[PDB]
């Protein structure tokens, strides 16, 4: 590669420093060696997380636990810790705000994912009382899902609450948010775009052989 | 009329006490007079309210004030005091519960009417945190009303919150609730069933003449 500290070619730390020498002298090789040492001393820091990430999944009912387990598993795939908590906006709004405060108050950047069946008040109430992002991922089924989804979508002014129907999708969106700050999360998202694209090419190649 | 204290014919206080005398003696007429005095001393109490009534209309936004004015006016027609208050479940749930507590705490029987456009969380949150009845009367328009109504209708278990779409209707329902305890409110409801029925007979009589 070619590596320029501060975008400055004259500070090049890569092997171009050796290619560029008119004549290789022993003083010339010690400069090249120090450039290689400079990179060797920094490269292990590429494995370290610069910023902390957390998803908190708030569920109105323990019957939606299966749906929340899918979000937590999918968060695990991006290396983002994910906590489950049980709270109802309708039946314990005092407790919802106290739980919110626990995660707002310890200095760890947090995305809240609200899982509320039927009339979703948990997304909205959370959204109205935190500066952190809130994602409604309601556990819609085909029975009443067309009716229930609108309680996540049509909100009073002054609420940023977003909607993602897929539980794997809500994890991915939470990852994309943390990817703006965390190169490790970003890189898993980037490699996943590649791997998914590769999978389509391989499935097309297979079905093309069944075209003769 | 015939008036029997405790349903006991032998305690009859009406003119039947005079009709029933085999012979009218002066001692017989003094008994009749005391029966008439007994009724004269109690009849003014029929004008007095035995129980207090109040409707509290909670609105999420001052833009829904017109809709709340219609509820308040219609409550006035049943002689039920009606207060307007502004509170959002989404943006000030702490304040919603403190306002609720003011009306729960002064010993006056109260019906709460929740007016919240779009995703109604105000009905549900109120319903989950008071033993008093809550009526959602959402200000639906034809634009999004088919979508918004389901946030009032499909609630988690443990919530009694009812729905009435008409604002005059929500007042009438509040009146019907107080009519179980208040003979004056009951009587306005009863006379209104008569007057409305009379109006239909009169409109049918009119249109029948335009049938020749």
């Amino acid at each position: 590669w070619r590596l320029w500290p501060s975008g400055d070619r004259s500070q090049q730390k890569d092997k171009q420093s050796y290619r560029d020498l008119k004549e290789v002298t022993p003083e010339g090789l010690q400069m090249v060696k120090k450039n290689f040492e400079w990179v060797a001393e920094r490269v292990e820091l590429l494995l370290k997380s610069e910023s902390q990430c957390r998803v908190v999944v708030l569920m109105g009912s323990t019957s939606d636990l299966g749906h929340c387990e899918k979000i937590k598993k999918a968060c695990g795939n991006f290396g983002i810790p994910c906590e489950l908590r049980v709270t109802s906006a309708h039946k314990g709004p005092d407790e919802t705000l106290r739980i919110k405060a626990e995660y707002e108050g310890d200095g760890i950047p947090t995305v809240f994912v609200a899982v509320a069946g039927r009339s979703n008040g948990l997304g909205p109430v959370m959204s109205g009382n935190t500066a952190y992002p809130v994602i409604s991922c309601p556990p819609l089924t085909p029975d009443w899902g067309v009716q229930d989804v609108w309680s996540s979508l049509r909100l009073p002014s002054g609420l940023g609450c977003s909607t993602v129907l897929s539980p794997e999708g809500s994890a991915q969106f939470a990852a994309q948010i943390f990817g703006l700050s965390n190169h490790l999360v970003w890189s898993k998202l980037r490699a996943s775009i590649l791997n998914t694209w590769i999978s389509l090419k391989q499935a097309d190649k297979k079905i093309r052989e069944c075209n003769l």
